[PDB]
């Protein structure tokens, strides 16, 4: 399948090159797979999500997105035109309230409770958890995000926007997690990433349009963009069987495009995830 005009970090996704339009995918598209986006919420009614993402626990007087940071997100793992898995099922779990905040116990029960979760749920191919959030160094963080891994579910976490080591932030240094920087349709490092030896991968998180809430779009940055497009290719590849949730983090890695991309320091990985789509 071809989606033609796609936005760019789709096709970056299925190129070996940058600077293409079009984004070439198996038409499987992530089906009989599950995605929890762990966020600020999902508009589950926006057209884009054709009936296909329910919001399942909330932490807050209300399971609305009022702020639109998971509606995007969970846009990028999973909307029919703004995402990577364009037929998986999507779960929204409301730990951040409407400015974006949250509280680490707040955090860690969510994961606990997908990780409960997804034995009441029909996902014969497959469990991601797609966390595009953090914070200052918790090892209980690290060690809820690991509980999580453990528990059968991919987990995809974002490194972080300071430009800093992602060592000092959680659960972006957690190493059983799938952790991910961002790049931009230039294929340099986002000036805003984290980087350091516990980054696993780097996907497009520079200028990325997807799903907001009231039914619209919009364009933002951030290595929170980056990681749904590492979760919604992990659904997507376990959907086809080339892996399963505890080695898609390693398979991701060894199947990248490497050495493509520039400014990424001495000591961090240089793989940008890419989907080895032959027709
Ligand atoms: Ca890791």
């Amino acid at each position: 399948a071809a989606q033609t005009n796609a936005p760019w970090g789709l096709a970056r996704i299925s190129s070996t090159s940058p600077g293409t339009s079009t984004y070439y995918y198996d038409e499987s598209a992530g089906q009989g797979s599950c995605v929890y986006v762990i966020d600020t919420g999902i508009e589950a009614s926006h057209p884009e999500f054709e009936g296909r993402a329910q919001m399942v626990k909330t932490y807050y007087y209300s399971s609305r997105d009022g702020n639109g940071h998971g509606t995007h997100c969970a846009g990028t793992v999973g909307s029919r035109t703004y995402g990577v898995a364009k037929k998986t099922q999507l779960f929204g779990v409301k730990v951040l309230d409407d400015n974006g905040s949250g509280q680490y116990s707040t955090i860690i029960a969510g994961m606990d409770f997908v990780a409960s979760d997804k034995n009441n749920r029909n996902c014969p191919k497959g469990v991601v958890a797609s966390l595009s959030l953090g914070g200052g160094y918790s090892s209980s963080v690290n060690s809820a995000a690991a509980r999580l891994q453990s528990s059968g579910v991919m987990v995809a976490v974002a490194a972080g926007n300071n430009n800093a080591d992602a060592r000092n932030y959680s659960p972006a240094s957690e190493p059983s997690v799938c952790t991910v920087g961002a790049s931009d349709r230039y294929d340099r490092r986002s000036s805003f990433s984290n980087y350091g030896s516990v980054l696993d991968i780097f996907g497009p998180g520079t200028d990325i349009l997807s799903t907001w809430i009231g039914g619209s779009t919009r364009s933002i940055s951030g290595t929170s963009m980056a990681t749904p497009h590492v979760a919604g290719l992990a659904a997507y590849l376990m959907t086809l069987g080339k892996t399963t949730a505890a080695s898609a983090c390693r398979y991701i890695a060894d199947t990248a495009n490497k050495g493509d991309l520039s400014n990424i320091p001495f000591g961090t990985v240089n793989l940008l995830a890419y989907n080895n789509y032959q027709a």
